[PDB]
């Protein structure tokens, strides 16, 4: 039968002779039919084995039609009612190359090979098809061994899902990448590796792997590779091929395994195990050929790669990181001038350099290069959704709002997002904190102190911030933190919530493991996903030995394996720890008796509990003891001043009053020896509250009242 | 052996027990082959399955049998319940010659079930090679991936990168290790060389 | 010094130290103890020391890549 192909332009061509109703297939027709256009997607013209065999189809492109328009017109049915065996033959005399360029079926080449005596321009001047001397010439060049079968795809499936930088690079298309240089070097010296041409980049996408690779392939057109593969070019994979599909996605590697190492093939991250499939070109790159390129993410890696081990033999893995954040802004300086040229306007360094040195610290997920540029064109876009909008004058990007804003248009707070130079942060936060807390000047000094060396970077960078707090409930320690975060990050929810008294043995299942149940998680679920972060460990001595020891990592480095395995930043975030046993010992300050005594008293009693090692892990601890009445009521309208926070403000605008009376009737009831001032809360929500609460509808009070009981 | 011709190679993986069937191979060639082993040659199977896709595999114990033992067989760390048990009801009908080989781990698994399958098999467990061992292949594949990478190397390295690589190894066999490292140092510096300074 | 100066002075900052037994005194003498050596010192250090840049840091009298004994 003939090539699918081959009949695709046959029937087309039997099609050909029907569109203008011909009365009989003869020699020149098809000369037209294997033409739609001058494109390659018609071969004939260019592609064809005759252009590069002999006669070039371009202007030769004109007769074609000329032929099938003078044909002499018929009706429909003795059009391609005739083989006509003049052309008849082609049917059969197509299978003559066949022999001699050794094909069996009959293929685009035959249809056209058997045509190479009338169809043509046969004259003086003879514009025509060469019989033996462009196919058999240009039958090699065209592929050099055609035949398969009548199915099939054109008679090149490289460029269907072969997509090429070196094309875009010689173009010019893509963005220069920026001190993946050594990284691109690394690979590249990995894909000089006999063994493991194959790098493998591990990591979070969006980090510039194949702009890595668009690096790597920059070096093959600007000749920046060395020797062996400057011959060998860029492919990577598109998976747009959508019958059956792997035996197609085979059908390249052949191809290109012929193609002789003259490109390179380049996927990300699908690199699969098919559900419903199996390894393809896994066994032939296991073929000990055929360089290619790898990459992926954690566990994704640990999945294929381990469950081969030769995919460890043959893929060498080399992880890029989210660089260094002063690198994007390069990339930026790389891309200021691109967005801003996209959005029509134009961006000042001072918000530039903040994307990232902000969306660095506040934006969760995204990475250094990705995260900031996101924030840009975002940023971009409101100014310019106001430009090409209306409120332009603004055309540079100015940080506070092209940043802040911006940022707040993720979250809020923006004087704050504004303001810190993240020093300030130090300098001021005791009185700060000392307005959201009295007393406790250690934890004040100490904390502050410690997370003041927790920034400015005095020891290893990686490195927790560890603290022990105590004192009694209702202390304010998880206010402290709280406060502390909502100081520092801002916010309070970067504290996270384990008692140590929850789990007795097991629990670093519970935190984590490899997850055969599958737990999603729990410490990093929450801190992997909140990479900003404070952590709160409760009734420390009933913390086990299970979990006290994987504190040791977690006193350690501020960095901490997953269950999954990855290591986790807390460097960048806050670890609590209390406890109940001094509390007794609190009844020195009873005696308000010196602390570092009782300190001294209590510190056995945790020096007991524990290792000083795991100690010596510790910036420090410290106890709250109790403070002045003066203090506890000095919480008050403070504690107050959380309660009208909304109250009068988005709703109520109620002026408030209050008798030092009650004042002093809750600063007399509202401390509780052992619990704090813990009921001042629970008990202003009710007489305060519901009082007030009360009289609302009862509108004696009305906007803007006042009234203390 | 007329009475077990199969060996287990046991071992780690990555050791050259394939390495081994090499040498072997070439002693086809070389005709070292003992009388008995003559005649026969290597085939190898590296399993590619992709009705049963197996059977195949199953088919082509006629395909040998067709031969009439005028081979080898070798298969290498995929030794387990395969359709259902792998190989023998054609060695089980007392014929085919086959190279065994293993980890303990494959060996700790269905093998230990029988154990009148192996039968046929003497197990022999490799142990990483010695340090002349990698540096002879080293002497001899030191040109080789030095011209692999058309470069040039050292000897003075050649041994002393065993050295070490010996000594902090962690994991792996070491002459992998070594030309691993070898062709680290080859193409890493080779790449160096070829790019440019 | 050199926990020091492995990070200020080496992976971080690049700032120089001093010190004078003056200070090491007002040091080593409170720094040791008897039973567990002056692996108190070490926490000591944490801040008085160290602390008093992290003060100093920010406060910025005087700059990194100095040095200033007490
Ligand atoms: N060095 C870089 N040069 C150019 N673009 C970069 C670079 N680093 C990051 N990018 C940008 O961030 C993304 C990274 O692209 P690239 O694919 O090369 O890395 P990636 O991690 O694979 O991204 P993706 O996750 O979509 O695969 C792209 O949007 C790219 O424009
Ligand atoms: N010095 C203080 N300054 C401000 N608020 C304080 C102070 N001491 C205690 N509080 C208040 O005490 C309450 C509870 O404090 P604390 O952190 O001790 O509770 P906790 O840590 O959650 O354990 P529990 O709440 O059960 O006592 C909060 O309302 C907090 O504001
Ligand atoms: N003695 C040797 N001489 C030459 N090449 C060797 C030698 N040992 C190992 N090799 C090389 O090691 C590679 C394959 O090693 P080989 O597969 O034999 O290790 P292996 O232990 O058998 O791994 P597996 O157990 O899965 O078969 C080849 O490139 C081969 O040339």
């Amino acid at each position: 039968q003939f090539t699918e192909r081959a009949l695709t332009i046959l029937t087309l061509a039997q099609k050909l002779a029907s569109d203008h109703q011909h009365p009989q297939l003869q020699p020149i027709h098809i000369l037209a039919a294997f033409i739609e256009t001058p494109e390659d997607g018609s071969v004939p013209y260019l592609q064809n084995l005759i252009e590069k065999g002999r006669y070039d189809y371009d202007l030769f492109k004109k007769v074609v039609n000329r032929n099938l328009v003078r044909i002499p017109q018929q009706q429909p049915a003795p059009a391609e009612i005739t083989p006509s065996y003049a052309l008849g033959k082609v049917l059969q005399d197509a299978a003559k190359i066949q022999k001699q360029q050794k094909d069996s079926f009959i293929a685009q080449d035959h249809i056209l090979f058997a045509l190479f005596n009338d169809s043509s321009i046969q004259q003086i001047f003879k514009e025509a098809q060469v019989d033996i001397e462009a196919i058999k010439q240009q039958a090699l060049e065209l592929r050099g061994n055609t035949r398969i079968d009548s199915r099939g795809a054109d008679t090149e499936y490289l460029s269907k899902y072969a997509i090429d930088m070196t094309e875009q690079a010689r173009q010019g298309k893509l963005d220069p990448v920026i001190g993946r240089e050594e990284e691109i070097r690394s690979t590249i010296r990995v894909l000089a590796r006999r063994i493991k041409s194959n790098p493998c980049l591990i990591g979070e996408p969006g980090i510039g792997k194949t702009a890595i690779i668009e690096g790597v392939a920059q070096r093959i057109i600007d000749d920046d590779v060395p020797t062996i593969l400057q011959g060998a070019k860029l492919f990577s994979l598109d998976l747009a091929a959508l019958g059956d599909f792997e035996e197609r996605f085979k059908g390249v590697l052949k191809e290109i395994e012929e193609s002789k190492t003259l490109i390179v093939l380049f996927i990300d991250e699908i690199h699969m195990l098919m559900g419903n499939a199996a390894n393809i070109l896994k066994p032939a790159l296991s073929r000990g050929q055929l360089k290619v390129i790898g990459a992926t993410t954690n566990n994704e890696y640990r999945s294929i790669v381990e469950k081969d081990g030769a995919f460890e033999r043959r893929f060498q893995k080399i992880e890029v990181a989210e660089p260094s954040v002063r690198q994007t802004v390069a990339i930026l300086r790389g891309l200021q001038p691109k967005y801003e040229i996209h959005h029509g306007v134009r961006i000042l360094d001072s918000a530039l350099v903040t994307a990232a040195q902000l969306a660095k610290r506040y934006l969760p997920y995204r990475r250094l290069p990705d995260s900031a540029l996101d924030l840009v064109d975002i940023s971009c876009a409101g100014v310019a959704v106001a430009r090409d909008s209306k409120p332009s004058m603004i055309q540079n990007v100015v940080d506070s709002d092209t940043i802040s804003e911006t940022a707040a248009r993720l979250t809020g707070i923006p004087v704050k997002k504004l303001s810190e130079s993240e020093n300030e942060k130090l300098i001021h936060m005791e009185r700060d904190l000392s307005s959201e807390v009295v007393g406790q000047m250690d934890a004040i000094k100490a904390v502050s102190n410690a997370v003041r060396l927790s920034r400015s970077g005095l020891a290893n960078p990686r490195q927790p911030a560890s603290f022990l707090f105590l004192g009694l409930s209702g202390s304010g320690k998880t206010e402290l933190a709280k406060k502390v975060a909502g100081f520092l990050f801002n916010d309070e929810d970067m504290m996270i919530r384990v008692d140590c008294s929850e789990l007795s043995e097991k629990y670093a299942v519970s935190k984590l493991l490899g997850t055969t149940y599958d737990e999603g998680g729990f410490l990093t679920n929450q801190l992997q996903y909140k990479p900003y972060s404070v952590l709160l460990f409760d009734e420390v001595e009933k913390a086990h030995p299970d979990v006290l020891t994987v504190m040791l990592q977690m006193l350690d480095d501020g960095r901490i394996t997953s269950g999954q395995g990855k290591t986790i930043d807390c460097s960048n975030c806050i670890v609590i720890m209390t406890s109940n046993l001094g509390a007794e010992f609190i009844n020195s300050q009873q005696g308000s008796k010196i602390q570092e005594s009782t300190k001294n008293l209590v510190m056995g009693a945790v020096r007991q509990h524990f290792r000083p090692e795991f100690l010596n892990r510790i910036s420090s601890i410290v106890i709250f003891n109790k403070l002045s009445r003066k203090a506890i009521h000095k919480i008050v309208d403070i504690r107050l001043k959380e309660i009208e926070e909304r109250f009068e403000q988005n709703d109520k605008h109620y002026k408030l009053n209050l008798t030092q009376e009650a004042k002093d009737f809750l600063a007399k009831y509202g401390y509780s020896d052992d619990m704090g001032a813990r009921p001042l809360n629970r008990l202003i929500q009710n007489e305060i509250l519901n009082k007030l609460a009360l009289r609302i509808l009862k509108n004696e009070i009305k906007d803007k009242e006042t009234v203390n009981v």
